[PDB]
């Protein structure tokens, strides 16, 4: 079942993973859309890691996104079972201040849905 | 694409990314970091699983059905839906919303 970390504390994961993909992109979310807890990779193998969403930590929307040089992230795959840790970073948007950043690492096994699509 | 929260369009910039399995699709807007995203049905018309509308002054805003909370309801004509409901959220907020999107043909090919 899914493994979200966030600053080196396990997060109480209740809910599930949901992979998708189309020519380009694998899209895994863990929790459904309201959590924001999703990951976005290359469909290739070596996988690229195009962005990463925490949700909201502690008032603070934490993210990756490949190409703006804020935060870092690396994916490993083994088939269906990806990895993917970095440092996650956002603004707290009522009172703007410097950038949180955060370490993570999201462990996920997509269903074999996920297999059948691509 | 377009996000509308309690009548005020949030301008968003991002790309749509519209993915699918089993029968569900997944349209990301702006990519994970947004937290903005809706999962759908591939069905006439498409049902509402989940939507995220992220971090929406202070409070995470979404819906996810079968809970009994929010509502959401869509309609997809071609490669673009409308997706349209409300939402809540807890530090209980209720907003209205509109999500409306074209997806690429990478979807169609998908499906």
């Amino acid at each position: 079942g899914p493994k979200v970390v966030i600053d080196g504390k396990d997060q109480n994961v209740t809910g599930s993973v949901v992979c998708t993909t189309a020519a380009g992109n694998v899209n895994i979310a863990i929790g459904g859309a309201a959590t924001g807890i999703a990951a976005v990779l290359t469909d290739g193998n070596p996988p690229e890691v195009k962005s990463v969403g925490l949700g909201n930590v502690n008032g603070v929307t934490l993210g990756y996104t490949s190409g703006t040089g804020q935060g870092n992230a690396s994916a490993t795959k083994d088939g269906s079972h990806y990895k993917i840790t970095g440092t996650a970073t956002g603004v707290d948007m009522a009172n703007p201040m410097s950038p949180v950043n955060k370490s993570f690492e999201i462990e996920v096994t997509c269903s074999t849905k996920l297999a059948a699509a691509l």
